[PDB]
């Protein structure tokens, strides 16, 4: 066939029941997430490909980067709760990997109140059982699928994106083969 298990997906022996339709996981300090988000888009061109209903979800995951990673995750539940992922993924990536000024969770705070959420919004956020149950799904749905690496995206808990297998000699390709497979995977 022209899309092949093994080939530019795989899938899970033990699919993931009520999974979100497209699942994708990151970590601030995954390089080839830097590359997903800044360079290549994935996220956008893969929604601008996606059918008519489905929504797409983001999560943040620990395994990178011991303390600060964990802070990272939480973060990322702040954001997801306040709806200002797209304020602050690029300076969060760029002061892990591109600056290197983020140290601490201060400095994640930083981030924030230079994009302009209040303080008081920040904190209250920070500190919230919403933000809790929040953290709490994020690594449940990592749990749920093994995960050990990213970037990562699954589709309707049963298929797992393999971008090993497209071709990288051209960038803009390379993306379409992506959204269209997660496509392909959507309508199966």
């Amino acid at each position: 066939a022209q899309y092949e298990d093994g080939k530019q997906y795989t899938t899970l022996e033990k699919p993931v029941a009520g999974a979100p339709q497209v699942l994708e996981f990151f970590s601030f300090f995954c390089p080839h997430c830097y590359q997903f988000e800044e360079v290549l888009h994935i996220s956008d061109n893969v929604k601008k490909k996606l059918p008519e209903g489905v929504k797409m979800t983001k999560y943040h995951v620990n395994f990178m980067g011991g303390d600060l990673g964990k802070d990272l995750t939480q973060a990322w539940a702040v954001a997801m709760a306040l709806g200002v992922e797209d304020k602050v993924t690029v300076p969060l990536f760029e002061g892990v990997q591109k600056t290197q000024t983020i140290r601490s969770a201060s400095d994640i705070r930083d981030v924030f109140i230079n994009a302009g959420i209040k303080g008081e919004e920040y904190d209250a956020a920070w500190n919230s059982f919403v933000v809790k149950s929040l953290v709490a799904q994020q690594e449940k749905a990592a749990a749920d699928v093994q995960l050990r690496g990213v970037p990562a995206m699954f589709v309707n808990g049963k298929y797992q994106l393999n971008p090993q297998g497209m071709d990288t000699s051209n960038m803009d390709v390379f993306v379409q083969q992506y959204a269209d497979t997660v496509k392909y995977l959507s309508e199966k």
